[PDB]
């Protein structure tokens, strides 16, 4: 039958494991063998706690098609504190790599770090219509998956090497050599709304390549998120995008590195 | 502060997002401004609900400096059901391609699937000592992360391109490849859960195991989503598989999928 206590625990779990899914009140009412109106009072308690604790919000549709949807959201204050902490650990001279690159590998491997970044991306882009999260192998993948797990959409990975395939030449900052990115035609429907995620935007050719690839699929750019941007990305290369951090100054020989907030506050 | 109701909700959230961490009772007492004995009653309700709903195990560690640890677990019944359903999705004729053969890419990218497989892997290897999850680029990276997030460990991604390199041969290829890992990317002595999406002939996983030897690392376990039939002498190291793939077109427009060996990992010797 479920006591009120067990009901709150189970509902909390159920909502948290089914983010961005509209769940009919009748599903819970049958699950708990309780009246829908009692479920709604339970949802009011979870909503309040979710909001007070910075977990997210519950959106409800009343009436005959009645249902509830859990939206992961991050409060501005948590976002700023988290990005600040991340930037401070990035501001380490030992992470400087040749070519104005920054060592992110340890950071991109940690579960706690990834889930906060994923959540921040899902929070900012929560209201966009997004069908799919896309990135290019290899380093962006963890970020793209983390974001996708909160938005509850597929992650699509563009390859650097099946079935029929769409291909796009592009240049990345790591070599003036022309590279090719490709995605199988079945990997994505025409007209998909696509969130592009990546770890580091240096000169913007990679994200621009992904934008050109979507153009071939007749898919739409719903949004763009990167963990770190270098200063001075050509605006023609990349449209609107959100960055968490800015690599504002780097110098291998001086072994000097400076990092600032990205533009993420514009999105709050 | 918190009414008790909000406390049950927040606590549930906190445990779920902090799997495989010992959380001292004092942490919760201070967080909710409530007595430890009141928190213990809440945790008893969560523990009982977590078990009945197949969410996992809430472990109590007794003592003045004790607390609780939430362990994600999946019941055998759900694992069996999940693997059957997944196997049936895999058998869809529309996944047959000329050449390579079976399109698995959407499955490897779907969060509902990834969350389930990750939890299954985490539940089976829950009691092993695991410092890190390891995989090779590219398609199975999300899977590695899903498993790692329930186990609460970092993921290390081996690259196909000081750095440690070893040669090996791939089942979906006909040439010697190289896999590599920076020494600064993984600690020596680590206990390692290797995760792989599709094991053909076993060269990749054996490459990984060889790599681990250069770091004096231990193979704590191996999980693969799908294995091809015909691992004769297989590979030196036991692994768990969910599904087995064979005859990729007989009669016409058909694919043969069977359950893997995962059930061995749910029973006692
Ligand atoms: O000048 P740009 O086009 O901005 O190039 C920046 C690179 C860096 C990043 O590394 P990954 O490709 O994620 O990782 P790896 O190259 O190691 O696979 C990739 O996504 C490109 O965006
Ligand atoms: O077991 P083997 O005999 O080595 O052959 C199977 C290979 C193929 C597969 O490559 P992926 O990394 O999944 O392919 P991609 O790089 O396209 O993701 C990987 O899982 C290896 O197990």
């Amino acid at each position: 039958k479920f006591r009120r206590s067990g009901r709150l625990v189970d509902l909390t779990n159920y909502l948290l494991t089914h983010p961005h899914e509209l769940i009919p009140l009748t599903f819970f009412s049958e699950r708990y063998e309780s009246a829908k109106s009692s479920i709604s009072e339970d949802l009011t308690i979870i909503k309040q706690t979710f909001e007070q604790q910075g977990i997210g919000t519950l959106l409800t549709v009343p009436g005959a098609a009645g249902g509830v949807k859990y939206i992961p959201k991050m409060k501005q204050a948590e976002a700023e504190e988290f990005v600040q902490t991340l930037g401070q650990s990035l501001a380490n001279p030992e992470r400087i790599l040749p070519g104005g690159y920054v060592y992110l590998t340890d950071i991109l491997g940690k579960p706690s770090v990834l889930s906060k970044v994923g959540k921040l991306f899902a929070s900012v882009f929560a209201e966009r219509e997004i069908d799919v999260v896309m990135t290019v192998a290899t380093k962006g993948i963890p970020l793209a998956y983390a974001a996708a797990s909160y938005l509850n959409v597929p992650v699509v990975i563009v390859r650097k090497d099946e079935g029929s395939t769409v291909s796009i030449n592009y240049v990345s900052g790591s070599s003036n050599r022309i590279q090719t990115m490709s995605l199988a035609k079945r990997s994505m429907k025409t007209g998909s709304n696509v969130l592009i995620i990546d770890d580091f935007m240096k000169a913007g050719g990679t994200i621009n390549g992904m934008i050109n690839l979507l153009d071939e699929f007749n898919a739409n750019v719903a949004g763009i998120g990167v963990l770190v941007e270098a200063e001075g990305v050509d605006e023609r290369l990349v449209d609107e995008y959100m960055s968490l951090l800015t690599l504002s100054t780097i110098n291998m020989k001086e072994k000097s590195i400076e990092i600032q907030n990205g533009n993420f506050l514009r999105f709050f």
